[PDB]
């Protein structure tokens, strides 16, 4: 039906969560949500621009992508992180390494790297931009990936072209054709996957978000075996990310068509869904939770709510501050 917000999933597990979201909203007589299934942010971005879906949550890198032509989607609601007592609409891109090593951020040449994915904020845009000075990139037409592939001995950059940049997919753990996939079929995909790539010892550094280590390692003693590479070339505890990060970046956000995008219905849905199924709100459904073996389905597991984006704020403006 027309009045229902059509959400776009990028995997089957997300589709399954969306359908559960749909029946739960229906049970509590809240705003209706329907589900559309795709395989990547790009297919969801396109599907929305083509009125086949209405909304999707994207990392900063794809919020950028979605704002260009022929899509022109804009962020309508940002994820909120931190705590209810201290909420924030931004997180931190950090460089996590194993304690015991002596190399600093300016000494990564020849080492192995783990990234959340190609063109993702913390996993790529931020770290690569930060390391530019150390690369020997000759600018266009040479794709930046080529320079990165010459810098790190090997890496796992989900979504990178295994054909042109084999080095960038070498450390990835996906089976057969799924090796280096920009999806959960690749064990080292996204935040937790990139961190696992470090935990397993495949890589020497993981470019992820500051909350990853805390979500994945409950034991304080285990987390103490990791530290962060600070921009001033020093190492510090994973809990000191505020004084040791590569960048502070805007939170992932739900995007929608800039014209006739059902913005008000989308916000009504998010506000009520947050209230009914947000953190510690319901035993039957968790808008911000994912089943065992799954991470950040539809929204980050670390999200605690939403913040509506003021009108006439396009992708460009959202990301630039
Ligand atoms: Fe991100």
């Amino acid at each position: 039906r027309r009045r229902s917000v059509q959400w776009c999933a990028v995997s089957q597990p997300e589709a399954t969560k969306c359908f559960q979201w749909q029946r739960n909203m229906r049970r509590v007589r809240g705003p209706p949500v329907s589900c559309i299934k795709r395989d990547s942010p790009i297919q969801c971005i396109q599907a929305i621009a083509e009125n086949r879906a209405d909304a999707v949550t994207l990392d900063g890198g794809f919020i950028y992508e979605a704002g260009l032509a022929p899509y022109k989607l804009r962020p309508v609601a940002a994820e909120v992180y931190g705590t209810e007592r201290q909420p924030r609409t931004h997180y931190y891109a950090v460089a996590v390494v194993k304690k015991g090593g002596s190399f600093q951020l300016n000494e990564l040449q020849g080492l192995k790297s783990c990234h959340t994915g190609l063109r993702r904020t913390a996993g790529w845009n931020v770290p690569i931009g930060t390391l530019r000075p150390f690369l020997d990139w000759t600018g266009p037409p040479e794709p930046i990936e080529a320079a990165v592939a010459r810098f790190f001995s090997a890496s796992c950059v989900p979504g990178a072209d295994k054909g042109q940049f084999p080095n960038l997919c070498r450390l990835c753990a996906g089976t057969g054709e799924n090796k280096c996939a920009f999806s959960s079929q690749e064990p080292y995909f996204s935040y937790s996957g990139a961190f696992k790539c470090l935990r397993d010892g495949a890589g020497d550094v993981a470019f992820i978000g500051e909350s990853t280590v805390f979500e994945d390692l409950s034991d304080e003693a285990e987390r103490d075996e990791y530290e962060l590479l600070c921009p001033d070339n020093t190492r510090k505890p994973v809990d000191k990310f505020k004084d040791c990060h590569l960048a502070r970046v805007p939170s992932h956000a739900v995007v929608a068509r800039s014209v006739n995008g059902k913005e008000d219905a989308i916000w009504n849905l998010l506000r009520q869904a947050q209230e009914k199924f947000g953190k510690d709100k319901s035993p039957k459904f968790q808008l911000f939770g994912s089943p065992s073996g799954q991470k950040d389905l539809l929204f980050k597991d670390s999200a605690i709510g939403f913040s509506r984006v003021p009108p006439r704020i396009d992708s460009g403006l959202y990301l630039g501050s």
